[PDB]
């Protein structure tokens, strides 16, 4: 049983990842995986990830994350940060038929405000960055999701929504 | 005037949200109906609808259907309007350029297997049609939505979810 978590920047998707860590799931952050490769073979992080997808194909990060998983039994595996259907397709080829996409949604202005409130923050730059993420294919993953969780109110409503999706998946 | 843009994948029940608004008294313009009107004056004999839709975008740019839908509205109309079936962010931007900044995107979500299950009661064809809709840019509209309504249980819960969103918009 595998959960692929996707969401736009500032959606709070890692909060869903955190809730799954607490329930005993193996959680693998896809960017942590690319970063391990980066320290070895880097050059900004986005630049190195681009080179990987050109050399090895669009599903590369999924292959890398499966390597990181290794050969072990887990009740629940979670991959936090899926960006394309090419990745989803590699997770399915490698891990089988019990793979689910969960998107965490927040409208653009809410996400922008969360990011601007962090401890560039120009609105034009946050807009350009959504657009780069969309060009990688994240909108296609969201549109084809098994579950979409809205994070547009408080933490406690979000946590309840996360819990009920988890129950449906399990 | 308030502008409600409805987006969703084939078999998602986006038309049911449109229906509900229509039933409340809203002016609902169906984007594919506007395409069919153009079809009767510009299409090649026997041309597939999706093929014609792609050719209009080649000739007039990615925002055409929105422009056509605004011309359908008329300059003389200043009431709330609903456009059923937005396919891309280029359409959204055209609606904003022409009708201003009270523009709301509501996505109706259903997961792939559920939507396919509804339509069948040819699978590779359906998957193919989904791929064409994604290439038009529908996933980016969903990813950037103000509200995502999930239709994955029964009609009544879906209706209550639609009512809540429409209350927030009004
Ligand atoms: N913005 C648009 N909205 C809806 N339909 C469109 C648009 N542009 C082209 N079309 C054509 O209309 C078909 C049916 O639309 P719908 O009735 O919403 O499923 C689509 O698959 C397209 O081929």
């Amino acid at each position: 049983k595998v959960i692929l978590i996707t969401g736009m920047p500032g959606s709070g998707k890692s909060e869903f990842a955190k809730l799954l860590k607490e329930r005993g799931a193996k959680v693998i952050v896809m960017s942590d995986v690319v970063r391990k490769r980066y320290s070895i073979e880097a050059e900004r992080l986005m630049d190195f990830a681009k080179r990987l997808r050109e050399i090895y194909g669009d599903g590369v990060v999924a292959r890398l994350c499966v390597e990181e998983l290794g050969t072990s039994n887990h009740d629940l595996v979670v991959f936090d940060g899926v960006r394309s259907l090419a990745e989803v397709e590699e997770f399915k080829r490698l891990l089988g038929d019990s793979v689910y996409i969960v998107a965490v949604h927040s409208p653009p202005k809410i996400r922008y405000k969360r990011m601007i409130e962090r401890l560039s923050k120009e609105i034009s730059e946050l807009i350009r960055r959504d657009r780069e993420e969309l060009k990688l294919g994240i909108g296609e993953v969201i549109a084809m999701a098994d579950y979409i969780i809205t994070n547009d109110s408080n933490y406690e409503e979000f946590k309840r929504r996360c819990e009920e999706v988890t129950d449906r998946v399990l």
